[PDB]
């Protein structure tokens, strides 16, 4: 029959996992044994628990959900940083922690890995702050209900959840799981509300010809990407993406006008958004970074706010309306409103201005790196872009339909990108997976490249070595922005360990000119047996113009004086 | 248009409230003003906040949902006792607290009604422990989403929720509410799971002829009372109710065999449950009181566990199956299984043995009170039965179909019954409303009878004066079970205040014999202008036989020694 | 030897309790039995748990500390309102709750009085928000350390604490308590900091001749009342009390100039505080009520802030300086600074203007009640003054040295005064105990008068019946300020229950003229066998001039618009 552990394994298989991530500890060893009994998924090991959490996060971007398994306290508390990140980025990651023997509660027992006191609910109480559901399982009979509850909640809310399992019950018998379909069961839109929300939208734009569509970073969480295309094509209006929504709308679409990001928007976009009579915002997140330090906030008078599960339009709030349904129904009813797109074209603002191919022997510059990476983009490519100037370089790239960009702009934990690229590549081995990561970020989580070597994943890593924290320099400079340099290219042979207990086929190369970069890229594409790290050397101040402007607005918002209370 | 306050009022009207309960305080006065603008419900005032909360709880039993409005800290903290009670009893009560001016956060300001520190999230953090959803509203723009969220959650989960509203935003503009239908929008059962759960049940009872049905205290929360009757009639098996499920199944139904409550069950019931091959438990709560101190736990081998949103049967767990749907579908497919009912009849155990009419002039005894109250039961009657021997007296009463009994057996807060009877009578004025309450319990919340006088509610109160805490005496006796006696009958004229600033038509009578009780009852029935309290005098040890047996098992469970860890 | 329960009892006796307050419930019965074994204190029973908590609070005002014992969940949650109150008012009240059998943790058991789930740490987690220490005791071996910890913390911090005790361990053996002296052991002031704080104060006032002293509501918590007199006599400056500090400084002292409370100060006080060169504030609490809606905040430039355990003076913060030590040392070193007192006298502002004796047959008015109550004040009297216009009537009374006034102005829970007067009278039976309480407040907690009857306590209660909530009327008026009137005088015979199971010697009288009031007062003073309630009839708008002015400022502060963020 089933055990607590194999019940969990079966539910994970049912939601579509082909892998879960783990770091062993004595409170979870028996649990890991049970998970291993299900041959329909592989157990993937990580260097540390923060990286384990972020690997699961990256996997969820590839597959829709993920799971990480850690040990009590010492494992879970660092993983909480990654789980908070999954909550911020709307990804259903299931964190499972091993926990004390169930005899140790209310017993006056002090246990290892804990605070030295005799109670053990602190971890659960902490977890409640950063999850959509959090349950502790102390007896086998209680496991099925708690497992089903957190998994259903994760998938529905698109948020992470927490489970802890007493170490001595992992192999104990419990009931068997029913059909997978039950886990995805969700409300349909309220019919009356859906129709009313659509009708009020039509009323709102009846005499507003210049309609612009703003695509936001929760569109994928709403499962509404395809519906957004149907709507945009029916409307015939202008479509822009917010920075964190890069690749959530097809850029080869004739309605697409580029990035909307205040004073760092694509040419003509800022002016078009300003002149629009109505802005239909699809699942947006307006925060201090996306509004460019609160300088770019949509006019409440013009706004149709279509969130994942509700629409606010014409002064009325309609809960219980799913965005996918709203967009589909609206596309069927809406008439052509080309005003904003016509206006955009009338500006003749031209395309984003990009650098021409550099002299191959000249010292490498930022724009030349960005140019060569952009030339690698295919419909089958995903770029993982780290917090730092890499945000801005990726934002400038023209994507062929199908190409994806992954951003972590709400949480913004430097170092996320390395483990996330690992997890994503495990989940999407068929894709050309490219990681753009700065030297500062790389140092936080660098060891996860060794797992890429281990699993023979052909991730191409562009390590941008400008000797320090350039994004921070552009916000507020000080001695804390300087770091210790490493020989990053040489790190690959360290992780290979050829001649040691095992081996690896990773490659590390240096690029100090455009010619060297082109040669390194040829080698990277040909290396199908492991990751390739290309260490690119550029100057601290050689960064995007966009970063400079944005950083000034961010610094100003952060430092504004207290107001009179 | 709408304000934060009138938005809340409209949503409350949309879920079916015709009243809300309140106690004024400076942090909620403007909010109360806004609530008053909606003429489709009345604002009802209470003596104190604990009573306010329990009045809302009683109203929710009559109407399906309720709301109470209190002031910050001094109001909310006592109301939390009642909200905990609503959570325990599965009632959607919305607690709304006024809160500090929104300028006072992060300002280093110490405010009245608070702890003397300068932060004000402690009340919200406390509330999270005893609600299904809890939101603080600090700005008007955030109100609609938070209000909709908590209300939808309350109705779906059948649990209470918490809202706090900054005092200076109550009258500020916000969006208007959409259609009421959105608030009730819920998942349908998963089709595959529903069919599978029904099929597995049929398989389970295929070769188990003696099938008994056990009706539990969450059947009403599941909305499954009518479906339970359809299923029982199709099955033809024996049906028993758990103590707290009294009146959740029609007692004039021919399959009904009475109360199942371990050694204090109706005649023949204990033996029938024991002999059953299969027990279908419909939304049960098995706790230390309902299992008679853990002496009466259903055999896991025979159990079909049909919870409100899941079924566990034949070793398989099926989430996402609504009980109402399961019972309806099962009724259509199930064949006759009369084994347990035939067995019950074969016992010839007879009816519950009840006392004959007493000599009218003899000193009043417990059984004679119970006899005369039982004779008042009609299809249009509701009995509110307080924690104490009243639990056991009510349990012994034969209910005509339509008659209701209200119990608070999970929370079990003495004094609940007085404010709950008030709230219920406000919600169901058309019914004959009877309160059975002990002298000990009455002292905790007695002042709410004055509100019954004020609103001219013809509640009939049987105050059982046995001079102390008899239920506790029967668990573990000591000096703490003795109380100060009052002239309870005389309290009515005090609450009337005739000759004072206002007036009242309440009546208070004493009964020391069966004849005096009968006369008092005649007066009570004829008093349509206010409550009638009948003070019944009986001895401390003159209590049900059931209470004595049950109390011993409870004491034993509570005191059992720690086990080796 | 000792048990968990008798250890607790002994520690309570050691801190000076002669009584503790309790409400029985099955989770605490065995604990109550153990407490009863210690014959050096009496166990006092209450009607309900909110009242139980407030009785302990009142007792702590009389004796310095107190304890209340309640049952799990249903008892504790309401008591939390009173405990929050003790925290706000700086009183060491120990709340002890019974709790589940220690076998029921991590067992998947649902228990009565709880939420219906299988974990039981929610109550402890809630309690942490409103206490200085909170411990759960699950095993006997852990009890002594946890009991000693919370008691030491309560006494040191002058704040309430929380203990819960598993019901099945109350009678189990544990270690014996050491000497009582250990419980009071506290830090001495840091010598260098004490001397430096005194020297900096002398430097600060060296060239500031007009020095005023402002006595604050934490002076008693600091144990610094006697030291304040020594300092004031040495300084020779003007001394005013904040509203909540009434009676914390002797009013027959020649340096005392009356109440400082913004625009509702005594004559000449506001102007004297404004003209002072330096204000030495002794343990103040500046909140929205004490600053009269933020209209009366001390000038930071002139302020010497002497808190209970730190001094801020001349721009320097000195932690680890006890107020009593600071004042004593300062009194030895300080020279005469009579400037502010001379200035006050030069104003010739005269005494507070009070009404002359009324015509005995004329309709009773507020000022005439206040006049007759004031005439009852002796060096042996304590007045308990409820939130409402009673705050303002008490504030106007001239106190003979030794007379006390008790206020609850930080928490401000209406109804506090009835149970607090009960607890105080239990703790200080030797005093003339007077309760001034409004009709609105009296309704929240009226049943505790029955305990005064039971224990034969000669409390004199002036019940001011102006038919509704006058203090709220003066803040913001609406229908929520109207209440149901009772025959309050008649309530006394109800609580006596003469002719019933027991008896009582309480008396209830009505007063509608000054002559009737004088006669009722004669009777009250002669009634030594029970409480006397005098129901005084006056008009809604017949209130102090001070209340009217203050209420307008309070309303304005509460309603001020949000500021731009
Ligand atoms: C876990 C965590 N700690 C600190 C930060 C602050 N932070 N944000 N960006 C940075 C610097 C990133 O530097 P690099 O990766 O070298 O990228 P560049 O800005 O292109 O040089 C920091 C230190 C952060 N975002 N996350
Ligand atoms: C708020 C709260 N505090 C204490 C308890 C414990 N308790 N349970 N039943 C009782 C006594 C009930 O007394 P009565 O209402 O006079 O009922 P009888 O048993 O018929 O005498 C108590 C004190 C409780 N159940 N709820
Ligand atoms: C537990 C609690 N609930 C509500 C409040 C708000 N409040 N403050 N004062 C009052 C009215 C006081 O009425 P009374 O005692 O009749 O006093 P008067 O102002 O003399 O009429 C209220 C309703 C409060 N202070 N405490
Ligand atoms: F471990
Ligand atoms: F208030
Ligand atoms: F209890
Ligand atoms: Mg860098
Ligand atoms: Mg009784
Ligand atoms: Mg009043």
């Amino acid at each position: 029959s089933y055990t607590v552990g194999t019940y969990l394994a079966e539910r994970l298989v049912q939601i579509g996992l082909k892998h879960h991530f783990a770091v062993a500890g004595d409170y979870n060893l028996v649990l890991l044994d049970n998970l291993l009994l299900n041959k329909n998924m592989e157990q993937v090991y990580c260097c540390n628990e923060l990286n384990c959490g972020f690997s699961a996060e990256g996997y969820a971007r590839a597959k829709g959900a993920a799971a990480a398994v850690v040990t009590y306290s010492v494992g879970a508390l660092s993983a909480f940083d990654a789980i908070g990140g999954a909550y911020a980025e709307n990804l259903p990651v299931i964190l499972i922690s091993g926990a004390p023997n169930n005899n140790d509660h209310a017993a006056g027992h002090v246990l290892h890995h804990a605070l030295g006191k005799t109670d053990y609910h602190y971890q659960l109480e902490m977890a409640k702050n950063i999850t959509a559901a959090a349950e502790a399982i102390y007896t086998p009979e209680e496991a099925p209900a708690k497992i089903d509850h957190v998994i259903k909640t994760a998938l529905r809310e698109k948020k992470p959840v927490y489970l802890e399992i007493a170490c001595n019950i992992a192999s104990m018998p419990c009931a068997a799981p029913g059909p997978a379909s039950a886990l995805f069961n969700d409300e349909a839109s309220d019919e009356a509300s859906l129709n009313a929300a659509v009708e009020e939208t039509l009323k709102f734009i009846a005499n507003r010809d210049k309609v612009a569509v703003l695509v936001g970073s929760k569109l994928r969480a709403a499962g509404a990407e395809e519906a957004a295309v149907k709507f945009a094509d029916a409307l015939g209006g202008a479509v822009a993406t917010m920075a964190a929504a890069k690749s959530f709308f097809p850029e080869e679409n004739p309605h697409y006008i580029g990035t909307s990001w205040g004073e760092v928007s694509y040419p003509g976009v800022e002016k078009t958004m300003k002149e629009a009579d109505a802005v239909i915002a699809l699942a947006p997140v307006f925060n201090d970074y996306s509004t460019t330090g609160w300088t770019d906030i949509p006019d409440p008078k013009k706004l149709v706010l279509a969130e994942p599960r509700s629409v606010v339009v014409n002064g009325i709030r309609f809960p219980s309306v799913h965005l996918k349904d709203y967009l589909t129904r609206l596309a069927q009813k809406v008439s052509k409103k080309t005003g904003a797109l016509d206006f955009f074209k009338s500006l003749n603002a031209g395309e984003l201005k990009k650098a021409a191919p550099a002299d191959p022997s000249a010292p490498l510059v930022n724009a030349e790196i960005a140019r060569q990476v952009e030339a690698l983009l295919t419909p089958n490519t995903t770029v993982i872009a780290e917090t730092g100037d890499s945000w801005f370089n990726a934002q400038r790239m023209k994507l062929p339909n199908g190409a994806r960009v992954e951003y972590e702009m709400q949480w913004g934990h430097i170092g996320w990108s390395v483990p996330a690229a690992f997890g994503y590549a495990v989940g999407a081995p068929e894709r050309r997976n490219i990681l753009m990561v700065g030297d500062g970020s790389f140092q936080l989580t660098a060891q996860e490249v060794a797992q890429m070597v281990r699993l023979k994943l052909p991730v191409i890593i562009f390590l941008i070595n400008n000797y320090g924290y350039t994004i921070e320099v552009m916000i507020h400079d000080g001695p804390y922005n300087n770091i210790k340099n490493w020989d990053y290219a040489g790190l690959m042979e360290v992780f290979n360990g050829n001649g040691g207990y095992d081996s690896g086929a990773g490659k590390g190369l240096k690029a100090k000119t455009g010619g060297e970069l082109a040669e390194a890229i040829k080698v990277a594409l040909a290396n199908t047996d492991g990751p390739t790290l290309i260490e690119c050397f550029i100057g601290r101040e050689d960064c995007t113009e966009e970063l400079v402007k944005w950083g000034k607005r961010v610094a100003a918002a952060n430092s504004r004086k207290p107001v009179n209370k």
